[PDB]
């Protein structure tokens, strides 16, 4: 979709005659895009000449065409778009110093969005460098140094080069915040036998990067410390969830590859076994107890009341929308909300894929009920997240996960909708994302009636409605 520039170029001074055909050739870099790349110093010189001397915006591109191209150009289709960025300075620089010489526009001018942008680029690099090195504590501060860049560049937001710039780093910082949940930070003195296996199991799969240390942990603790393991483990539904565990267990080794043909105990699924030996603010630690209740596999006597009441508690204290806006700060600290319930992006998805399978008593049926909104509403938050930056190109993204429901479940579009149906989502999607008028009118101070025109049709096809 990106332009041939050089050919855009040649199309509109052979059409620099009639300014309408010549708006409607460079509405095509608007519309679309231009490589980073392409934007070299000779090319930004024969653009400028090309471009009529007036009419509609042409006098505003032509006095400031470094935020022109800014705002237009992307860097996301390549290899390594900060580098990319960096060398779209160089060649903006270029062309500024060989081409030296009104006060409408402050923030847009040549010289002050350069030299803006350069500060975003090394705040940028050297960030990128603390995450690529890391492969008061560091996260904090990383996640206020990249806020405070994306705050300074507030004017320059909405162009795409920034945006995407924003868009990439604020996933990057994401991803890497989220890799770090060590163990030591969730255990609890509280925590039982079984407990602490089933914490080891899940943070050494899922954050073996800071849990390195978990393998000799595991061997220690299971052969030397635990006394009632004959208790929890039987040799039952949700038996199939607990296969990769209990063999580990068994072995004593986390890094054991699935046996040799070997048969082994199971960790019990029994509700009152589990009643006994696990903690009820654990019960997401447990496969195989979250697919007995999803799929209401139980018998009249068994007492689900400790597993109720954590569903409650967790009910009431995440599921609802909060009246301040959430900053990057403050979705890094639900992560580990959520974490050290046992909640994280692939356990939300395989919970929600497990109750997808349809399943008697009602007091059964209210809690996979009660399952499904923190399952689902979970779920959403962290496809929101991942994808999460202030800017544009995450608002869009967020509209295509929560109107249409976008998701990775299997099954009919019949039983989608239907789990859907039975889901109110008032889970905390108030991400930090604003631009608003205040911000508009404020960057837009000397901006003629045909130069707003354009700015408004800039924002219109990257936001749509505001």
């Amino acid at each position: 979709s990106t332009v041939d520039f050089k050919k855009l170029i040649e199309q509109l001074r052979a059409r620099a005659t009639d300014k309408a055909e010549a708006l409607n050739t460079v509405s095509q870099l608007e519309i679309g895009a231009v490589d980073a790349q392409d934007v070299t110093a000779s090319a930004v010189r024969a653009f400028v000449g090309a471009l009529p001397s007036s009419g509609y915006h042409f006098g505003f591109v032509r006095q400031n065409v470094v935020f022109y191209l800014l705002s237009h150009a992307t860097v996301q289709t390549a290899r390594d778009p900060l580098y990319a960025a960096e060398q779209l300075h160089e060649q903006l620089d270029r062309f500024l110093r060989h081409q030296h010489d009104e006060d409408r526009l402050p923030f847009y001018h040549n010289g002050a969005t350069l030299t803006a942008f350069q500060k975003l680029l090394q705040t940028l690099r050297e960030i990128q460098t603390v995450i690529a090195e890391q492969s008061q504590p560091l996260v904090r501060r990383v996640i206020t140094q990249l806020e405070t860049a994306a705050t300074e560049a507030r004017p320059y937001v909405n162009c795409r080069a920034v945006a995407e710039l924003l868009d990439l780093t604020y996933q990057r910082l994401i991803y890497w915040a989220c890799t770090l949940m060590p163990y030591v930070l969730f255990r609890r003195d509280t925590d039982t036998e079984l407990d602490t296996v089933l914490l080891m199991h899940f943070f050494y799969t899922h954050y073996r990067s800071v849990n390195g240390d978990l393998a000799v942990e595991f061997q220690n603790y299971v052969k030397n410390s635990v006394r009632h393991m004959s208790s929890f483990v039987s040799s039952s539904p949700g038996a199939e969830h607990m296969r990769d565990v209990s063999y580990k267990l068994f072995v004593g080794n986390l890094q054991a590859r699935d046996a040799s043909g070997l048969m082994f105990p199971i960790i019990s699924t029994r509700i009152s076994t589990v009643n006994l030996y696990l903690s009820p603010e654990r019960m997401f630690f447990h496969p195989g107890l979250i697919s007995r209740l999803l799929s209401e596999e139980v018998s009249p006597r068994a007492n689900l009341d400790a597993y109720a009441r954590v569903c409650d508690r967790v009910l009431e204290d995440h599921l609802h929308t909060p009246r301040r806006v959430q900053r990057l700060l403050d979705l890094t600290q639900m992560v580990m909300r959520l974490v050290e319930l046992g909640f994280n992006h692939d356990t939300c998805a395989a919970y929600a894929q497990m109750a997808l399978i349809q399943p008697s008593s009602l007091f059964v049926s209210e809690i996979r009920e009660k399952l499904i909104q923190i399952i689902y509403n979970f779920y959403t938050f962290f496809m929101c997240l991942y994808v999460y930056s202030p800017t544009f190109l995450f608002d869009h993204r967020r509209r295509l996960i929560l109107e249409q429901h976008r998701s990775t479940l299997i099954g009919s579009k019949e039983e989608l909708q239907h789990v859907w149906s039975n889901v109110t989502l008032n889970v905390n999607t108030h991400f930090a994302v604003q631009y608003t008028e205040e911000d508009f009118e404020a960057h837009t101070k000397g901006a003629t009636e045909a130069e707003r025109e354009y700015l408004y049709r800039d924002l219109h096809s990257k936001w749509g409605v505001h």
